[PDB]
């Protein structure tokens, strides 16, 4: 029933970053652009002149109008601001301004900004602002879906993860004559170590509606592959610190290895800080988990939705197996960290599931099964005489955030120094 409204669809395909739209606009990649080795649609731009991508627009789609509606969408991952040199330093990242008219995306401390300017210097801005004084952020250093829409008779709107954040009137702007090119480059950034990650840039020749935006968000989320906390693909054989979303100020520890010990949650996490710049919960706490292949026949190390795996727990630089004896009384089966040669017939197979909904991105569930494939239940926790022990429980399966987890690898955009 439809029309392709995407007039620029920038994707990595067949070994190159290209425009997939009918216009096939030309792409000039600079010499210091980094691509993620696992997902080549993920592009890293540094604070360097050669870290840039320029799109040469076909003339038919250069914006020069008093009336035409248009939108843009992309994903971005912005490292934590670390130093006061980033306060009050708006810097352009996606530039389609020519002679002070056009559009641009810029960033500032805790901000993503869209600016429109007409040929008579009338401007409007729409702004997403996120805090760095917050225990756990949905936004700092995590993949964010941005969508900006513009209706020349009323409002410009910015959406984040499919949700409307800010809307401002633009009907007083006259002719907007944008650039013949789009420059993806950090422009005016005083922090020499600043960078961004970006992916899936699109332009559209209409004002996208809410349904269209949510569909783009769901589609581009790649729900077939599980994600880590930052929004990158979850991997096998990669150590992760654990976050339980129900109890986000607690971390995972072990009270003795073996079948008479147990895994548990304890807190508080403690804080990471730079005065006036950030104050957040420490993320590099507790015993690391490593996801191990069991049933998957894919020969990459990406964790897919519904993969059956084992979970190893790292204690003193040695791996143990997360397991339980499902015969123990009561619905909740307490998890222990076992010597791998000693697991025997104990329950240890975990079904990994992505959980995509309207809350924080990148949630994962872990359904423990016995050796006949019967569900023992989702991994969460249960308070036993004031100790929050990790359990597998079919109580979750009949119905929450107690059984929702995120996997946090060390990342330079977070900047925390592990204690050990």
């Amino acid at each position: 029933s439809h029309m392709d409204t995407s007039i620029l669809n920038l994707r990595y395909e067949s070994n190159h970053l290209i425009d997939l739209s009918r216009y096939a606009s030309k792409i000039n990649i600079g010499s210091k652009v980094n691509f993620d080795p696992i997902d080549k649609n993920q592009i890293q731009l540094f604070n360097l002149e050669s870290s840039k991508i320029e799109v040469i627009l076909k003339n038919a789609i250069v914006y020069n109008s008093m009336y035409e509606n248009f939108s843009t969408s992309f994903w971005i991952r912005i490292p934590k601001y670390f130093n006061s040199i980033s306060l009050n330093n708006e810097y352009t990242i996606i530039n389609c301004m020519e002679n002070n008219s056009g559009w641009k995306v810029s960033l500032n401390y805790g901000e993503i900004i869209w600016t429109l300017q007409d040929t008579q210097e009338i401007k409007q801005r729409v702004v997403f602002k996120y805090s760095q004084m917050i225990n756990i952020s949905d936004y700092i250093n995590r993949w964010i879906f941005v969508t900006i829409t513009n209706n020349r008779l009323n409002n410009s709107k910015i959406y984040i993860n499919g949700r409307l954040i800010d809307q401002k009137p633009i009907s007083n702007l006259g002719n907007i004559h944008a650039s013949n090119n789009i420059m993806f480059k950090l422009d005016g950034c005083r922090d020499t170590h600043r960078y961004i990650w970006i992916k899936y840039f699109n332009l559209f020749d209409k004002e996208l509606n809410e349904k269209e935006i949510k569909d783009l968000y769901d589609n581009q989320s790649n729900s077939g592959i599980l994600k880590d906390f930052w929004g990158d693909y979850l991997q096998y054989d990669k150590p992760y610190y654990m976050l339980n979303l129900y109890d986000p100020n607690k971390y995972v520890d072990v009270n003795n290895v073996g079948i008479r010990g147990y895994m548990y949650l304890k807190g508080p996490r403690g804080s990471v800080m730079t005065t006036n710049i950030y104050l957040n919960s420490s993320l590099y706490r507790g015993t690391k988990f490593i996801i191990k292949k069991y049933a998957s026949g894919n020969k990459d190390n990406i964790v897919r939705n519904n993969d059956r795996v084992y979970i190893n727990v790292v204690v003193k630089n040695k791996e143990y197996r997360l397991a339980t004896n499902a015969s123990q009384a009561g619905v909740e089966k307490i998890l222990s960290a076992l010597e791998i040669p000693d697991v025997g017939n104990l329950s240890q197979v975990v079904v990994m599931k992505s959980k995509n909904d309207q809350g924080i991105t990148n949630k994962c569930k872990m359904n423990l099964q016995d050796n006949n494939g019967n569900d023992i239940g989702f991994i969460g926790f249960k308070q036993f005489n004031n100790i929050a022990k990790l359990v597998a429980s079919n109580w979750y399966n009949r119905q929450t955030l107690g059984c929702s987890w995120e996997f946090i690898p060390v990342d330079d955009g977070w900047g925390e120094r592990p204690l050990q």
